[PDB]
C-alpha cells in the first residue's frame, strides 16, 4: 500500500533503554502500521546497537535496518536513509527522543489537507517553561506566508515531504562536525518555496534532554552560518529576520550575563569575535529592528567598549519578574487564580526606571550615560507593551501550554521621586480538559507558570506563594488538588498522581456511619469543592487493631461526588468481622493517613 | 585582696574548648594577682582531669579539685563557692571564654555602685541578638525595675560572694532540673539583690558547641516545678506576674504556635495535654490579659481543650515574617547610610493582610474558627501603633550583636485592596563602626547587617538583603570599609581587608599611574572611593618582570593613602634598581588585587 510516512533514525552506540522506549513511541501510533516505515541506519555501532536492531525488526515488516561504515568522513545517515524512503512525508526522529501516540495520523492529515510541503508540529522539551511560544500558538495551514519565521524553532523534528526534499535536492551539508545543520536544512526548505503548516493542538515530538565549547569552533560555525544567511536567502524579509534573530540571539547574547560567568582571556577571544562579525556581516539597519537594550549592546560592541559592556552586565543581574499568588479557588468546574508581579531584583527590592522631563530613561550612571546614544536609553516608547500570560506544564509529558482565557493589566506606577516600577496583575482559570489530550494525561501533576515580558525582559517563572495553600476538589470524576509543592511554587494534582485527596480534604470522623445490616461504611469528606456527579472506584484495607502482623483485609471503596458533597463508601461484603480495626483508604493508588478506626 | 573569683565545673571537656578557655582568662587586662581560678572536675571517666593538674602546674592562682560524680554541675559550683576568696563570682562553663577586658569593667561597675549581682552582657554563637531589651544601656540601678533585670537568666553573671553565702544561695544538688540558673538568679533577686546591668561591653561568650529533656513526661515534670518554685518562693507581687506572664508565654504558650507542625499527633497530645492541666491548675486567669492578640487566642484555646483550632491556626500563621531590602546604601562623611524598607509577608513573598470589618481590623480568620473566639482577641485595633523597626549590626568572629542607634522608621497600616490592609515600613540608618570596635580584634573582621521587625505578636529578626550586585568602598581614618552583597545575598561590611581587597574593588586610574624621573615613586590611584579624613596604611606590593615566566619576585613596601578625599597606592622603589616593564600586585592588609597593572620603568 501507500506508505504514510517515513520515519528516519539514525543510531550509533544508542542507550538500548531510550531505544526501547523509542520503539515503544512508534508502536503506540493510532496510525496502522502498514501505512508508515521505519528506516533505521547504524553508522558503525561499536556495541550491539546494530544486532538490537535486527531483533526489533524481525516482528516488524515495515521496518529496515542499514549499517554503513563511520561515515567515511564526508557522509550522512540522514541521507542514505532519505533515499531509501518510500513514504510521502519523511520525520528525522532522534535515536533518544520519542513521538507521541496521535502524531502520525493528526501530522498527516493535516499535510494532506492542505498540501503542504513542511508540517511544523507542535515540540516538547524536557526543560523549560516553554517552546516555540510564539509560533506554536495556533494551528496554521498557510503559515508560509509569515516569512521564514514560520519554521522556528528550526529544529529538524518537522514532517517535510519527501517529493519535495527530492525534487530540489535538499539533504543535510556532509561536514563532519557542523553545528546548526537542521537551521541549513530548514532554510533550504522555505528558499524552495514550501508550503509551510504549523500543528499547534497536539504535541507531536519530545525533544529529551540527553545531554561549542571552544570559541573558536564556536565562532568559525557562527560565521558559516551568517555567510549562509546572506548567500542564500534572497527574500528581504526572510534575510532580514533571520540575520536580525541570529545576531541578537548569539551574538549579542554574550554581551549580558555571559560576561559574569566567564574568565576575562576567555571574553576576550569571544568579544573580538563579535565585533570582528557585527562589523563585517551583520549590517547597520539590523540595529533599527532591535529593541531598546539590544541596540546599546550592539552599539558598544562595535565601539569595542567590552568595559562599559562589563558594568552593564552587573547593572542589569537580577532583573527578574516573579508571581504570587493572591487568591486561589475552585469555582464550578474550573480552578481560578488571581496573580500579582512587579519587576525586582531577585525577587527583592523593585526595579525602577526614571523620569527625567518627558522621557522614561533607563538608571545608568552618567558614566556610562555619555557614552551612548540618547534614545537608546528611552523606554517612553515601550510602556505599553508589556504581556502577563499564564501557562501550564504537564510534569510527565514535558508539554508546555498556554492557559488561555487570561485577564492582565500591567501599570507603571510612580513609587516614589521620579522612579516609577512595572507591576502586573493577573486573573486567570485553568479547565484541566483543554490540555488532557492522551489518555495518559489524565493521571498526571500539573506545574502553574507565568510569562512576563517588557522593556526588553523575558520572564517565565514557576508561580509561587508563601502561606500554605491545599485545596481538594471533586469534579466529574477528576480528583484535583492544587497546592503549595515543597519548593514554594504552585502545583496541580490530577488523578491521585502525587497526593491523596481523601488526606488532603480531611474526614468528619464524628459523622462516619456503619451501617451493619448492609455492610456499608460511609466516611464523608471535610474540606472539598464537589461539582457535578462522581463516582471513582477504589479498595480499602482493613486491620485488627492490636495484632501486629495482621493480613490487611481488603475491601471494595469507592469515592462519590452528589450533591455537592464527597464521601468514601466501604463496603464489607462478606466478611466476618468483630472488634475495632484499622481503616485506610485506596483510591487511585494513594493511602490516606486519617487514622480512622472502626468498631465493628 | 582578691577582685575576682572564677569557677570552672569540669567533666569530659573537649581537649581545644578546655585550651580556647585558659587563653581567655590570660588575656584579661586585670593584673593577674587580683583574680583566682577554681576548676571542680565531677569525677572524670577521661583524662579530663589530667589536663587540669597539668595548667595548674604553671599558674600560681588556679586551684583543681576532683569530688565524687553527681551528675550535673550544681556539686561542683556550691563547692568551688565556698572555697573562694574573691568578692565577685563569675560561673565559667568548660566550653565558653570570657573578653579581656570583662574583669575589670566588671569589677569597676560593681564596686562604684555597690552591686550584688552584674548582668553583663552575654553573647551567643548563633542569633541576631541575646537580651535585646535588657542588655541595651547601662543600668547601675536595675533592681528597680523588678526582677526583670536578671534576664536572661543565665549564670555567667557575677554575684558578689558575700552576698550569695550570707543569703544561703545555692544551686540545687539534687536530681538534674531544667533552668537551674532561673533558680538561682530568681533566689538572689528575691532576696533584694541590687542588680546593675553592665551593657556597654561584652562580658561572656556562650559558644554552642556540638542532656536529657527530650522524653515529653520528664519535660513538663520539670515546667510543673519550676511554676511552683514562682508561687512558693516571689514574695513581690509585681515579680511573681511576671515571672509567670513571662514563663506561661514562653514555654507553655510557645508549643501551641509552630511547634504543632514540627511534631506527630502522639507527642502533641501528651504535651498539650500536659499545658492544660498545667494552665488550669498554676496560671490564674489574669495572667492572660497581660498578653497579646495571639497569645490570648492560644490561653483561650489551650483552657477549651480545642487543639484542633489550634492545629489549624498554626498553619494560617506559619510563614509570617518581615525581611529588609535595601532601597540605598552610600558613604556620607565617616559613616555608612542605609535606606531599608520591608513589609509583613508570607515567606518573602504575597503580602500579608488584615481586614477591615465595620471600624475594627481584624485578624484574618475562618468562620468555622472566628466563632469559636471572643471577638476581642481577634481585634487589632488596639495594636496598631505597636510596630518597632529597628536595625542591628553582628561581628562575625565575635558573634556580638549590637542595637543601631538613632535610627528612623515609619510603619504604615496601607489598604491594598478591598478591605484588606497591609503592613509597609521604611527605616533609614547609619552606622558607625567605631561604636562597637572594642577590643583590637575588632579592628579586622566582617560585620552582617540584620532588621528587627515586631508587630501584632510578630517578632521578625533577619539580615538585611538586596537583589542587585552592591559594591562600594570607602577609606574612612584608617578605616578601609567595603560594604556588598555577600555570596548568601546578604548586607555585610568588611573593615581591615578581611575578606575583599579594597584596591580591587575600587578600581585602578589605569591611564592615571605616576612613575618619577627621579625619585623613582610609583603612584596609584584609587578611582571608585568614598575617602574622609586623613588616611594611611602600610602594606606591600609585588613585582615581576614581563615575559620572565617564573621569575623571583621583587617584595617592596607601598602604602595607601587617603588624602584630600582621594585615594591613592605608592609604591616606594628606592634602592631596587629595576628596568624594563613589570607587573604590580599591591598587597594592602593581606588582600591582593586583580587589577592586571603593568608599568614601565
Ligand atoms: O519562544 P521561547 O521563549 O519558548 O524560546 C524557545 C524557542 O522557541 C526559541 O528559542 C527559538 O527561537 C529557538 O529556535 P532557533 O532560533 O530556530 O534555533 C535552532 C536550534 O534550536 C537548532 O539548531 C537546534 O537543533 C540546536 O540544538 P542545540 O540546543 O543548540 O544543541
Ligand atoms: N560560600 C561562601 C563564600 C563567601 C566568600 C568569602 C566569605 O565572605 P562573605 O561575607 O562575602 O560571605 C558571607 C556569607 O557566606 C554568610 O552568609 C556567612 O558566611 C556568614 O557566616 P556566619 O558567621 O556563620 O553567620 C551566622 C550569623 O548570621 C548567625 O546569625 C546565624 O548563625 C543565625 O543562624
Ligand atoms: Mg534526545
Ligand atoms: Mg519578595
Amino acid at each position: 500500500k501507500d506508505i504514510k510516512i517515513s520515519v528516519v533514525v539514525p543510531t550509533y552506540n544508542t542507550e538500548l533503554e531510550g531505544l526501547k522506549n523509542l520503539m515503544a513511541s512508534i508502536d503506540k501510533q493510532t496510525m496502522n502500521p502498514d501505512e508508515y516505515e521505519l528506516v533505521f541506519v547504524d553508522d558503525g555501532s561499536t556495541t550491539d546497537t546494530y544486532e538490537r536492531l535486527q531483533e526489533f525488526a524481525e516482528t516488524r515488516p515495515n521496518m529496515t535496518v542499514k549499517q554503513i561504515e563511520n561515515s567515511g568522513w564526508g557522509s550522512r545517515p540522514r541521507n542514505i536513509a532519505t533515499k531509501m524512503a518510500k513514504g510521502e512525508y519523511i520525520l528525522y526522529l532522534d535515536h533518544d527522543d520519542t513521538v507521541f501516540p496521535e502524531t502520525f495520523e493528526r501530522v498527516y492529515n493535516f499535510g494532506k489537507e492542505n498540501n503542504l510541503d513542511v508540517v511544523s508540529g507542535k515540540e516538547v522539551r524536557t526543560n523549560g517553561w516553554s517552546w516555540g511560544w510564539k509560533q506554536f500558538s495556533e494551528n496554521n495551514p498557510h503559515a508560509e506566508e509569515m516569512g521564514i519565521e514560520c519554521l522556528l524553532p528550526m529544529t529538524p523534528h518537522k514532517f517535510y515531504k519527501r517529493e519535495f526534499l527530492l525534487e530540489n535536492d535538499i539533504t543535510f551539508d556532509d561536514g563532519a562536525r557542523v553545528l546548526w545543520e537542521d537551521v541549513y536544512f530548514n532554510s533550504k526548505a522555505f528558499i524552495h518555496g514550501a508550503k509551510v503548516g504549523i500543528l499547534a493542538d497536539y504535541p507531536t515530538y519530545y525533544w529529551i534532554a540527553t545531554g561549542g565549547r571552544d570559541p573558536h569552533e564556536k565562532w568559525n560555525q557562527i560565521n558559516k552560518l551568517f555567510n549562509f544567511f546572506k548567500d542564500n536567502i534572497k527574500e528581504q524579509r526572510d534575510l532580514d529576520f533571520m540575520l536580525t534573530h541570529w545576531y541578537r540571539s548569539r551574538v549579542l547574547g554574550i554581551l549580558g550575563q555571559w560576561l559574569l560567568k566567564n574568565n576575562n582571556e576567555r571574553i576576550d577571544i569571544e568579544f573580538n569575535y563579535a565585533k570582528k562579525l557585527a562589523e563585517e556581516l551583520i549590517p547597520a539597519y539590523i540595529s533599527e529592528n532591535l529593541d531598546k537594550n539590544n541596540q546599546v549592546k550592539d552599539y558598544l560592541l562595535r565601539q569595542g567598549d567590552l568595559d562599559s559592556l562589563k558594568k552593564l552586565a552587573q547593572i542589569d543581574a537580577g532583573i527578574t519578574a516573579l508571581s504570587y499568588v493572591e487568591d486561589a479557588y475552585f469555582k464550578e468546574d474550573k480552578l481560578f487564580f488571581k496573580t500579582s508581579t512587579k519587576m525586582t531584583y531577585e525577587d527583592k527590592e523593585d526595579f525602577f526606571i526614571e523620569k527625567t522631563a518627558d522621557r522614561m530613561e533607563r538608571i545608568l550612571p552618567e558614566e556610562i550615560k555619555s557614552k551612548l546614544p540618547k534614545e537608546f536609553f528611552d523606554y517612553s516608547d515601550d510602556l505599553a507593551e508589556f504581556t502577563y500570560e499564564p501557562s501550564i506544564k504537564g510534569r510527565n509529558s514535558r508539554a508546555t501550554w498556554k492557559i488561555d482565557g487570561s485577564t492582565s493589566n500591567v501599570e507603571v506606577v510612580n513609587k516614589k521621586a521620579n522612579l516609577y516600577k512595572i507591576e502586573g496583575e493577573m486573573s486567570f482559570s485553568v479547565q484541566i480538559n483543554d490540555y488532557i489530550l492522551d489518555a495518559a494525561d489524565k493521571k498526571q501533576p500539573w506545574d502553574i507558570a507565568t510569562r512576563f515580558t517588557g522593556l526588553g525582559y523575558t520572564s517565565h517563572r514557576a508561580l509561587t506563594i508563601g502561606k500554605i495553600l491545599i485545596k481538594t476538589a471533586l469534579i466529574n470524576n477528576k480528583t484535583m488538588i492544587v497546592y503549595k509543592n515543597a519548593s514554594g511554587l504552585i502545583s496541580l494534582d490530577v488523578g491521585s498522581s502525587v497526593r491523596s485527596i481523601v488526606e488532603d480534604s480531611g474526614v468528619k470522623r464524628e459523622q462516619i456511619l456503619i451501617d451493619k445490616t448492609s455492610g456499608k461504611v460511609t466516611i464523608p469528606l471535610n474540606e472539598i469543592h464537589v461539582f457535578g456527579e462522581s463516582l471513582i472506584e477504589g479498595n480499602a484495607e482493613l486491620k485488627p487493631v492490636g495484632i501486629s502482623d495482621a493480613d490487611p483485609i481488603n475491601v471494595k471503596a469507592k469515592l462519590i461526588g452528589e450533591a455537592n458533597k464527597a464521601r468514601v463508601e466501604v463496603l464489607l461484603g462478606d466478611e466476618k468481622l468483630s472488634g475495632e480495626y484499622h481503616l485506610v483508604t485506596n483510591i487511585q493508588g494513594k493511602k490516606d493517613k486519617q487514622q480512622i478506626k472502626i468498631t465493628l
